[PDB]
């Protein structure tokens, strides 16, 4: 592992409030993460239970439960994986049984609930009133904001290994833009799903060796007109965004995850190593490497500073310039691991067990 860095706060970290749900995403794989809007955070576990709260104090509105009714005395578990995403009247979910739901905001009331082509293991994303599913066997399928039926399939790449990593598909001007398990980054028209490019990225995994720390969060990001993409193994690339042309790659060492903001880039490598790159070129500004084999989620940008939480409980602040640490605290003993969420003035995270809650200062 790495020890913890000592704690120069700039400020005073609290916890706002906090609320549990179940029990919830425990050791489990999943991608399940906090949503906001308008002042509503809406929330899940494993077993099927989603919470919607009030953003300000964090007491419950509605809390329904999408668990199966199996056997005596047990619940069946929905097994709640494709981490909240909310917009227009709905809350939508996607399961590891192939399932989409749509529930309405006001109460929770299941709208809909769709069998789609295989696993949902990543966020919906809506976008001109089509929900897109990025399932795990390599289709990308769109559904009816109104009742939820299948608009279209594409049939991505010739099925591969189904690795961990998020793979949510990006939009941009009409486009879908995705990413995947087998080197391939994909370009789709969102009317009737047809094909304007595709581009291998790397070598399609051929039976090269699957590391346990490799957790590659394969989701496209389109800022101005450049894609950027990490291929499975880690590497980051960056294509034009007409055509799917490989601008350049870096094969730095393997990237989990990144961001993107005004020039920088800012990612997290698979050693829980910290960076920040240049936009255009992907260029390396700063390292923060105290933080070694701890066991880090996503980073986000809040208040100006990139926040990281670990699986011993902590959160970790950290300066944009280099580099350094702002702030730090235990919050959680049951660890993180999913992602925190940053919209309007709020800091939001979920853990392993003792579930939600929201941060800030004074």
């Amino acid at each position: 592992s790495s020890p913890l860095p000592t704690v120069e706060n700039q400020f005073t970290p609290t916890t706002a409030w906090s609320t549990s749900v179940g029990s919830g995403i425990g050791n489990f794989y999943s991608n399940l993460h906090p949503a906001l809007a308008d002042n509503v955070v809406y929330a899940a576990d494993r077993a099927g239970l989603v919470k919607a709260l009030n953003a300000d104090d964090g007491k419950e509105i509605w809390s329904v439960s999408l668990a199966e009714k199996d056997g005596w005395f047990s619940k069946e578990p929905a097994l709640l994986s494709g981490g909240v995403t909310v917009s227009g009247g709905h809350v939508y979910i996607g399961s590891e049984k192939a399932q989409v739901y749509a529930l309405n905001t006001s109460d929770g009331t299941v709208a809909w609930q769709t069998k789609v082509a295989g696993e949902a293991l990543s966020r919906p994303v809506v976008s001109d009133g089509l929900v897109l599913i990025h399932t795990s066997n390599g289709q990308l399928q769109a559904l009816n904001e109104a009742d939820g039926a299948v608009k279209w399939t594409v049939n991505l790449d010739m099925p591969s290994l189904s690795l961990r990593g998020e793979s949510a598909p990006t939009t941009a001007f009409g486009a879908a833009v995705v990413g995947g398990d087998n080197g391939r980054v994909s370009a789709v028209l969102m009317e009737q799903g047809q094909m304007i490019w595709q581009q291998r990225i790397s070598q399609a995994t051929g039976s090269t060796e699957i590391d346990r720390l490799s957790d590659v969060d394969t989701t496209p990001v389109v800022v101005n007109g450049v894609v950027f993409a990490l291929a499975y193994n880690g590497n980051l690339t960056a294509l034009d965004l007409r055509s799917g042309q490989i601008m350049w790659k870096r094969e730095l060492g393997s990237v989990n995850d990144f961001i993107v903001d005004g020039n920088r880039i800012y990612l997290v490598d698979q050693n829980d190593r910290v960076m920040a790159l240049t936009i255009d070129g992907g260029v390396t500004l700063w390292t923060q490497s105290d933080l070694l084999h701890r066991l880090l989620t996503s980073p986000v940008l809040y208040n100006g500073n990139l926040v990281v939480g670990d699986s011993e409980g902590y959160l970790h602040w950290i300066n944009v310039e280099d580099g350094r640490f702002v702030a730090q605290q235990k919050v959680d003993s049951s660890g993180f691991q999913t992602e925190p969420v940053a919209a309007d003035g709020k800091l939001l995270i979920q853990a392993k067990d003792g579930t939600v809650y929201s941060i800030t200062r004074a």
